[PDB]
DNA sequence: TTGACTCTCTTAA
DNA sequence: GAGAGTCA
DNA sequence: TTGACTCTCTTAA
DNA sequence: GAGAGTCA
């Protein structure tokens, strides 16, 4: 809610019972042939969820409290950021997952970026492949690698250059 | 319906009128510090295009050919890849652009490859800067770089372990 | 047969 | 990647 | 108040 | 990144 007591007490609420979420190991590609291990705080297949929890899609939840008799609400993995600005040159920040793991909640695992920053993890080479972003990768991205092309670029006639 | 030769005759017509858009020379990134040159067959801003082709959005064209009397239309960037298999792995093929640049109809810089693998070529370092897709970028990525991440990954208590 | 518009749709973050 | 409404 | 569902929306390829 | 309709 409104006063930053309150977003504390919501931020310290929702941890508390996504540190209670099963904690589910999974090995990750690093890049340059390493592996490493992430630790995920998975919120359940099915309801319950945990208190304050409630699923809107196959893979959203929402994060709900009674704050000044109002409910309020938002979406699942926001919470940590709620002392963050919500956008950034004009694009609106989005939670974004370093495991690309969406029921995970684990907010060591998350992070607050454009859409278009969090897309582009998904190709990263990894925190031992390349990786760039300035606030690092945990894994190489699932679509990192050569692609599936079916045709490149061709003429028939003679046109065009490069 | 249509045979292998009016298909081919199709290609044709579109390389001779797209051969005669606006060429725009562009200074791009290749990766590794390095500067290249694309050369871009620009469709027009507005109506005319050039013949058979029509605006369906703002960033999105047509091409329209009648053949026996039965009028055939396909996106305005699909037609140089019409004798090629159209899904791989499942998953539909897209025209997709090396050069970044939406109103370029360049076949030579075009490929034909699924969504996800279109949309990775944003974040691709560059031919010059460690791209490893099998159909090699013409330029680093748009979006490569280090983002503009708000915020990282952050707990208040000690609820969790990375 | 053609041009110039109109509309909605797909995908996966 | 999001917001919000309907019920119990 | 809290839970468990429902719906549609945003973005940029 | 797509397909399809209307009208003259
Ligand atoms: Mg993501
Ligand atoms: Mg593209
Ligand atoms: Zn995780
Ligand atoms: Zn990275
Ligand atoms: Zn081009
Ligand atoms: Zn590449």
């Amino acid at each position: 809610a409104l006063t930053n007591a309150q977003i504390l007490a919501v931020i310290d609420s929702w941890e508390e019972t996504v540190g209670q979420f099963p904690v589910i190991t999974h090995h990750v590609p690093l890049g340059g042939g390493l592996q490493g291990t992430l630790h995920c705080y998975e919120i359940p297949l099915a309801a319950p969820y945990g208190v304050g929890f409630a699923k809107n899609g196959p893979t959203r939840w929402q994060y709900k409290r009674t704050i000044n008799q109002v409910v309020h609400r938002w979406g699942s993995h926001t919470v940590p950021f709620l002392l963050e600005p919500d956008n950034i040159n004009g694009k609106t920040c989005t939670a974004s997952h370093l495991c690309h793991n969406t029921r995970c909640h684990n907010p060591l695992h998350l992070c607050w970026e454009s859409l278009d920053d969090n897309k582009g993890r998904n190709w990263c080479p990894g925190p031992n492949g390349g990786c760039v972003h300035a606030v690092v990768c945990l894994r190489q991205g699932p679509l990192y690698g050569p692609g599936a092309t079916v045709a490149g670029p061709q003429q028939r006639g003679s046109h065009f250059v490069v």
